[PDB]
Formats: C-alpha cells, structure tokens, sequence
C-alpha cells in the first residue's frame, strides 16, 4: 500500500491520473519523481521547467554542478539526483525530442531507466514539447516498464483521449 490517490489502473503496474506532477509531487512526496530532461539537464520549459520553478531554481543550480562534473546525458539515459522539496529522489530521463530529430526508437531505452526504481511518480516521456505521440509514449511506458508506475497527466483533454484509446 502506497500513498498515491485517484489513480486509474492500467495495468499490473501502471498507473494513470489526470494530475499537475508539481502539485502531485508536492503532495504525496514521492520516493522518486521523474523529470523529462534534456542532456544539458537545462530545465527551462515543459514539465523540467515547472519541477525546477517549484524548487526555487535550486534543482538546476544542482544539475549545472552535475554537467560540470560529468557531461551530458544520452539520449535514453539518466541519472538520480535530489528530489529537493518535491521528492526523495528525482530521476531525469532524457526522452526523444522529436522536435530535434532524434530517433524514437530511444524511447523504450528511456522508459527501461524506471525498471531501476521499485515505485516512481512520473510524465509520460517525450510527450510535450519533446514532440512524440503521447498515445505512442503510454503504449511503450506499458510495455517496457516493470515496476510501479504512476502517471500524471497534465491536460484533462489529453487524459480522457489516452484513457479511452488505451488497449
Ligand atoms: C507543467 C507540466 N506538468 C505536467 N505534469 C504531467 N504531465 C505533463 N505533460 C503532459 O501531460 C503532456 C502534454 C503537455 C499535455 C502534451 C506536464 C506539464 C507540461
């Protein structure tokens, strides 16, 4: 039993809820919040921009120390950084942008980083100003994850379209 509320079972493990992940976060204090980054871990809009406004900025001053340190990410890849006032963890997860051209087939590399954390509190990746079919997103979040994961999805319009879609 975990503390998540309002939730739509999609499957064994996953989840879905038309929710603010901010606002969500902030609420259940979840032991892993998952952001959609970039691999310059430069959160400036779209769901990395909301995570680090509600910390104050104080997560990007973190990345920024952890790019000097170490480079970029991959594309598929991640890393576990602070969650801040938001989570225990949070894991930033380079999702496609397609708006950038780059390859789609990296979405389910991306999705498997969850595999890593039992429970984790997360958008669907690459949708949004990354540019995928969130349709798309849902399906290989389904099929790729093992773990337990809940969904937050911001936009009511999109929620009930993924809902209703979904096989
Ligand atoms: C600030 C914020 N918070 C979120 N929490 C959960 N999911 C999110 N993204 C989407 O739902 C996909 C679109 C944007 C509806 C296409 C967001 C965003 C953008």
């Amino acid at each position: 039993v975990n503390s998540f509320s309002g939730y739509l079972k999609l499957t064994d493990n996953v989840y879905i809820k038309n929710a603010d992940i901010v606002e969500e976060a902030k609420k259940v204090k979840p032991t892993v919040v998952v952001n959609a980054a970039n691999v310059y871990l430069k959160h400036g809009g779209g769901v990395a921009g909301a995570l680090n406004k509600a910390t104050n900025n104080a997560m990007q001053v973190e990345s920024d120390d952890y790019i000097a340190t170490n480079g970029p990410l991959k594309v598929g890849g991640s890393c576990v950084l602070s969650g801040h006032n938001l989570a225990k963890h949070c894991l930033h997860v380079v999702g496609p942008n397609v708006n950038k051209g780059e390859d789609i087939q990296l979405l389910k590399s991306a999705y498997e980083n969850f595999n890593q954390h039992e429970v984790l509190l997360a958008p669907l990746l690459s949708a949004g100003i990354f540019g995928a079919d969130p349709i798309h997103s849902l399906r290989v979040c389904v099929d790729t994850v093992r773990t337990n994961v809940y969904l937050a999805v911001f936009d009511k319009n999109l929620y009930d379209k993924l809902v209703s879609s979904f096989l």
